[PDB]
């Protein structure tokens, strides 16, 4: 019923700034999108960002309180951070990976992440449409 | 309009083996939940399987051709075949790169792709749904 | 006298999460442990967890400038922060790293610390009582 | 004519603790130097310090909207943050790299840097002076 | 109730020589306070020193078939042999690996060990008391 | 007072050949820049180039024995010559590299200096004006 | 009862070429081999080669569904295929790796083998004999 | 007298498809140079192309028992096939290795053959006129 | 005639110790199947045990004396030993090596042999049968 | 027209010294036959040889400033030298690499070329006439 | 005055066997000659081999107390023994490592010592004179 | 009867500078002990250095064309010359390679040589001695 959609640093900048890598969709407008998308599927979306560390690892952590799916998108922390794969370990309901960019197509340092091995699977490179597909992902498991 | 599902090496042999790591549903199977999803969005999809690298090349040379959308399962050529990414190269129209399993979460082998850097988008371990959301997204797009 | 035990991101978690991986003593029965345990070696223990880089950061700035050995378990920044280690290579007194696991028995990424350098020693895989037994050495130096 | 200087963890420290690694000139003493300087260049310096990524991300953000060149020394972040790479790419004005020591002197680990790459340049081991010569280089661009 | 400490090469050296890297506590001083702290802990410990890696096999042996705990400091071999670990891998009570000096803070073939991967936990750095505390832990488990 | 600068391989096309890369700023230029720029220092620049290593090793070995500072640009020796760095560890005034270009934005081979670890500091991508602002360096110390 | 025998690439050639590298017995002669020996066990052996790694999966294929033993030199696919590797993987029945040659005292990328970490046990060196002495094993269990 | 020319997987796309990379003359027209510059050397030229492995290892076969000359340009095969490469070790006549491009401008992928150590020599990034200068090559040997 | 296998560290424990990974097979049983198994072949069998390098060493320098063959099990020193590869680079007649485990399916520093490159021939994963099937080989050689 | 063929160290004592690795042919008549061969092409070929790094970017900046063609093997330097690289990336006119030995059958540091990926083309193996070859592209180009 | 040569694995076997890569000299001449030539300097030599670790490290340790200066040949353990670097890290007087062959023109694991960081020096490839070369250097220091 | 001692870049500097990793004996002082121990050994030695690569290459190209044997201690030439390499090839007298310091306690760029592989055999550490032993070894040679 009830999934959370994290997006960590940086996103909030979507849209407003380089459009050529990441689409001119805001990231008010992303929340448009996925909110619309979840009530046409029968869900629930709540989506949060941070560019927070800490706060990230907050929200993960209620998820795996009240056992709710994640979808998630962290940002450089995808690459980077050990203690954000800790807290999605915890997690007993999916956790989908999305990420905008084709991260396979960019530098190396994009091309590993410390969630892909513990995530239910990844979309990289649909554009915001990823976080989409993931919502019906959702929907019909 | 039209969208090729190319499927490779082994691929035939789905569901009627091993269901854990790849699910219960066959080949045949397979293909009837493609064509369904795809007429339900307005596209055709035409969904062909080899275990011969030489045949996989052939249908990706039409799809450059014909300028026709590929989604693209390369089973364990995905990992070892330059050839084929060449012939996808060529592709001007979108190729969505889809594994049934999570291969980030199996050997160090599975977790390179020759084809992941020339790709629009991968989609990895959301099971037979990943070719259905390959196919939403084209729909879109 | 003064002894600082520091716990770093997803330490807060303990005990009501995964007891397989790092038993079921909660980190408030940990505090009480540890209080109870300095009491009875003649010292004061101050714990202190957070998720937050800069806050255990801020810690360790005042354990450097009041002279004070700390005990560190910095949870994943362990593997990833050399940050927390430039704060810790001010400390004129010791430091004493812990982990809970064995994190030489789990991914290679775990075995690698920003922190073993420069730390008088290192504890790890004795659970709970790690940080029992750095107090004692504390103690008897 | 405005040029922001940030400084990232663990430089709040400076002068106080190791004169020997990184001079006995603190941090207010900097703050002073570099505005002195730069009103000798006919420029306004704002000089901004934090333990905090997101903070630091915060002040990015605001040079990137603004226009306004950066004077970047992130600290151990340096080696680590991809997402304080992600918004120092947003800068369409030049960024300017700076570290007090010599990190290709010191251990391996701080001889990478992932901000190097996309920066204008990079000023190293020529301690405080270092922001004052990337003032010198703004202002004559 | 009876926990073996093995030492192996270069430790009967120990007090004698080096006090710099390795303390000025000699081989027979080391074995009589671990008797002493073992009695006082309720447990028997049973000291054996080898330069010669068959006695050391030899003794580990005898633990595994007397179900006993070890604690061992194996000297080089603990970087080098995989007939030491082949043999503790039939233990299955404790094994705590011991170093006196703090092995991650000096050579980089130090910093690996064959050992530590099939250990219960391991402490280094912490000098001779590192034996004494892990005879601690084993009385407490 | 007395300033070398050294140039290595093919700076003496400076400004005649590529611009877009290194400006258009020629070596004999570049000379009356640095000269007059000492001058206002109150320093003496003496600049000298060569393409050949044996010439570079006389310029610092005088250097070496006149105790004088140098500015280095070594070219493409910056990368891989050992002598040119033994003849460099030699002095006992201060060395600063320089380099044109940002060497971390271009090819891998680019980021490894011989002379990086040994020098007093580096500048690099400011351009010509890096030479400049080497000097003032050099002024103030 | 049933064991099968599949030769991968180039193994057709025997006999009639290089007998320096794998000995002067023909491909034909290394069938009636085979024959002979299983006969003289109580087995029936069944033996194929293809240059075709498509034929090969085939062949594999059917081992899987009937449950039968299979004997696989793979030739130059050994260190290649991961196709090979995940027709393989479906084996409920002992998998025998067989080389001719000594592989491990050959090329660099002759001595790792997609197929040896999911075979029951591997033979190499032994010549033509290696197919006899697998045939041997698999009568006894 | 006769040279055998053999393509691998993608050359029979050429010219049609990207010229940019490859040049504008198609597979056709590359046989009809070749053999007209084959009969101006004295020589007969056979040209053949296939996209199937199989097909190329059984051309390579006839090329050694003919003991006749081969001018290879393998395509994707060149990186990958340790099966084409034992193929071609059996020749006892020159093999000359041509690609179009200049594979080592290209992917660090590309900059590596299984051909390239057992080929007499090796021509790269000349285009179309790699292959005439081999047939030059092969007359004057 | 005479053939000599030499077992090395923990080899003695066969059997007795884990079943799992080695089978119920002990070591007195071990001879006692390869000296009957030898007498079957013509042969005499001479088996010998040590956890002892420098025996170990002393048995290879006996069989190289007398020209004679030798199937090893070197244990953990297959892995480890220089000395071990030095001795059996002396041997005239062939040297078999022998691994119980499929060493290809375990532990990374398992696939590594400092033997494999000069031995003739190399079984692994086949049990205890392995050292069978050598004699097998040596009787037919 | 004009077409500078450049020979690195050690290329005068071609022919004279070892045969075997690189024909009977000296350096003076290697410059009579490309002279020869020019001719024939309707080209002026210039040929220069020294072992002086110095003298060959001297030729190599006169080839820049002339719009030349360069053939360039520059022996050891090939694997060496980025300054023979930075000189060469100056060239508009075509640059092709010729190397008389097969460069990629030989050792491993052979096996890289500073030169090779800003080439037009590579030539290796054919020996002299690889010179010769290269000649007839310029005059065809 | 007194001289320890000592001898690890193999080197017994010396002259008696393979004089290709050794010479013929035996192990019983070798001492012979390092004696006379001891005599001749001025000095004792005491020359001891064992294939035995602990041995070895017993004869180290004596030379340690005893503050005797070592010439070592460790034969296998120079590539492998942390224990006898270990040992040898104790010697106050010099030490000088001594191979006969030379062994940085053999295997890549030859080209590692664990003795040379912390030996005077060392010769390799100088055969049997490599001894009495050392001799004289410790008699002239 | 003739030896040639060649000495590479900074070898001049000898003994005038840093006495602490050289030692300080000057070049000329070199020169008359290399000849007084040459005379006393029956040989004649002529002695040269120089900072030029190409000079070493001549000298060396001479002692090829003479069959004369040559010390050399190419300074940091011996590290990264493929050309110096080459010329020392040629030579058909013993190569023996010599340097003052212990170059493998230093620099990991030290630790590697491209003349030892091809040198009869290497000195080093034992400082200016060194070349004598080299002397000493040819005359009983
Ligand atoms: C400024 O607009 C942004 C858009 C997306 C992102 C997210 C991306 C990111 O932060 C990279 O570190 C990462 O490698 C990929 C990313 O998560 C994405 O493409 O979704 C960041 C900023
Ligand atoms: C026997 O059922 C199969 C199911 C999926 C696959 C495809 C997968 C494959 O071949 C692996 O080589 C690859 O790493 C992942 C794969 O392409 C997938 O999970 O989709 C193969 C056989
Ligand atoms: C949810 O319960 C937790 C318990 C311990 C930890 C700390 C561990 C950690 O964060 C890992 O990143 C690290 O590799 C080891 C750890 O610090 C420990 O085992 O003490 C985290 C969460
Ligand atoms: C306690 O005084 C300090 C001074 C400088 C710094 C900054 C440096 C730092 O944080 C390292 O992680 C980095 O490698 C270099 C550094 O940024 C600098 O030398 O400017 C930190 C603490
Ligand atoms: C001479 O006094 C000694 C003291 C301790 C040791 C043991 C140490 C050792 O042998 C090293 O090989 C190892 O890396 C660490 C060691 O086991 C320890 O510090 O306990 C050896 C000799
Ligand atoms: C043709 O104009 C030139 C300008 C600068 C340089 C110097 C640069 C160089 O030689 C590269 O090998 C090096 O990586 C960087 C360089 O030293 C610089 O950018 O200053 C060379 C040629
Ligand atoms: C031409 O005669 C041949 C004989 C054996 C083989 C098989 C071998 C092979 O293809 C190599 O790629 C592989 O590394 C080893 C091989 O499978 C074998 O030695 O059995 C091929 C050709
Ligand atoms: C679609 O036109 C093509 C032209 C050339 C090739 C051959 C090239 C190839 O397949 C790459 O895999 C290879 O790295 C280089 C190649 O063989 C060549 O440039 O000749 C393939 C397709
Ligand atoms: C306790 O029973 C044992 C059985 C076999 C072995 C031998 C194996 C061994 O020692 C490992 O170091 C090696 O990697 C493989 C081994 O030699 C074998 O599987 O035969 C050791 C102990
Ligand atoms: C002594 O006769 C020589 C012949 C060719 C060369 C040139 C070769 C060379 O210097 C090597 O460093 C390089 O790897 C290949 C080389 O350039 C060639 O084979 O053309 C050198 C000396
Ligand atoms: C059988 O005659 C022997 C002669 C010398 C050696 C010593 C050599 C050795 O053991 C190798 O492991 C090592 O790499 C070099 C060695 O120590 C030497 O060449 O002196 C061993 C056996
Ligand atoms: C300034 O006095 C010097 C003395 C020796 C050397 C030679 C050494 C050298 O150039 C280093 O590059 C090399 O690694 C070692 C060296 O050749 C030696 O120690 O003999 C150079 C300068």
């Amino acid at each position: 019923l009830i999934v959370n959609v994290i997006n960590g640093p940086n996103l909030g900048r979507l849209g407003r700034r380089e459009p050529a890598v990441y689409g001119g969709t805001t990231h008010d407008e992303l929340v448009a999108l996925i909110e619309r998308e979840a009530a046409e599927l029968g869900l629930k979306a709540v989506v949060r960002q941070s560019d927070s560390e800490a706060q990230l690892l907050d929200w993960i952590h209620q998820a795996a309180d009240a056992a709710e799916p994640v979808i998630l998108n962290a940002g450089g922390l995808t690459h980077t951070s050990v203690a954000l794969r800790d807290a999605c370990a915890e997690l007993s309901a999916p956790l989908i990976e999305v990420h905008i960019s084709n991260v396979h197509a960019r530098e190396e340092f994009r091309r590993h992440s410390y969630l892909s091995p513990i995530a239910t699977g990844v979309i990289v490179g649909l554009g915001i449409q990823g976080y989409l597909l993931a919502l019906r992902y959702l929907a019909e498991h």
